[PDB]
């Protein structure tokens, strides 16, 4: 009885990577300072989900997380559609953003719902190991299956139809600040480790034209990582797994800029996958181990500062990819990621 919360939590997810990575191959003026409109258009996202998380926290303590679940099913749904009919870019940037708040609504409560079900720490950790390969499947499945489906309304049909069986389902089944830095090393460790891949994605490209599917083998390694090492991390301590992938995660990234060759750049790419799904299924449960040892039991708010971290890479990531790439290598984040890595080495 109590998996129906995780497939839910599960189906949530896939929905929403799998929207967020149908834009990414096509664009509003592929369709028909551009450039800098183009990133906007998917930083819109981030920006407003990063505006609207922490104002929506606190309603999940003080109502309950399945009436915003049900909300954020019934805002995905009346949004989806309206992409079927888009008149002008900006419309697309106003798409962009009610998706972005619906998503951090469904993320939210959902993390919420399967943070107080549950509360075994090894089944929490599973069970959030599982959420993250769900994210991974969609985010893999997502350009593959919208590039194939553009030319076998077309693109989004497929979308329109798999929406209903969730909300289906969904309908049927039915302080603020904080000074500690305990919570505080884990949202700078998960904001760095996702800004390294922030950063990259859109910097390859550049070297890929100047050398005369990128992103799947990082993918395929974030898929095959996260689940096959999240549960093995509760027979020891924290300590040692959380520091092995930010060194492996440094390594890869100061390892793969520099290429004779571009048939092995991909490679590079396994790894860094590898860690950043290691470092993020070993780090998200100890948010809830905190929240245990402190006093308040509501894993709300913990979550949302959680996401907010989570999200503040996608927010400006790319916004200077110009200036850095006109800017010794053009990437030091790995040096900043080893050199913060030894922060966490103690754990309660």
């Amino acid at each position: 009885s109590r998996k129906l919360i995780l497939l839910i939590v599960f189906i949530a997810l896939l929905l929403d990577n799998m929207l967020l990575t149908v834009v990414v191959p096509i664009i509003p003026s592929y369709l028909y300072n551009e450039n800098v409109k183009v990133g906007l258009l998917f930083a819109s996202k981030a920006t407003v989900q990063l505006l609207t998380n922490p104002f929506i926290g606190p309603m999940t303590n003080r109502i309950g997380y399945q009436i915003p679940m049900f909300a954020g099913f019934c805002i995905m749904f009346v949004s989806t559609i309206m992409f079927a009919f888009s008149g002008t870019y900006t419309l697309l940037f106003i798409a962009r953003s009610l998706q972005g708040i619906g998503s951090s609504c469904s993320s939210v409560a959902g993390m919420g719902m399967l943070a107080s079900v549950y509360t075994d720490d090894e089944e929490r950790g599973n069970a959030m190991g599982v959420a993250l390969g769900g994210l991974a499947m969609g985010v893999l499945v997502g350009p593959p299956f919208g590039s194939i489906l553009y030319e076998f309304t077309a693109p989004f049909i497929v979308l329109a139809v798999l929406v209903l069986f969730d909300g289906a389902l969904q309908l049927f089944v039915l302080l603020t600040l904080i000074r500690d830095p305990y919570i505080l090393i884990a949202a700078g460790s998960i904001c760095f480790a996702n800004m390294a891949i922030a950063m990259l994605e859109p910097a390859l490209p550049i070297w890929m034209m100047e050398t005369m599917v990128a992103f799947l083998p990082a993918s395929i390694s974030y898929l095959l990582g996260t689940n096959i090492f999240g549960p093995l991390a509760h027979k020891m301590g924290r300590w040692l797994c959380a520091f092995i992938g930010m060194i492996m995660v440094g390594i890869s990234i100061i390892c793969v800029p520099f290429a004779r060759n571009i048939y092995g750049l991909i490679a590079p790419n396994f790894g860094v996958g590898f860690a950043i799904g290691m470092v993020d299924s070993s780090m998200m449960p100890i948010m809830g181990y905190l929240v245990d040892l402190r006093h308040v039991s509501v894993y709300g708010s913990v979550y949302a500062i959680a996401d907010v971290a989570f999200c503040m890479g996608f927010a400006f990531g790319p916004s200077a990819g110009g200036a850095i790439a006109k800017s010794w290598l053009m990437t030091i984040i790995g040096v900043v990621d080893i050199l913060f890595a030894p922060l966490c080495l103690f754990l309660r």
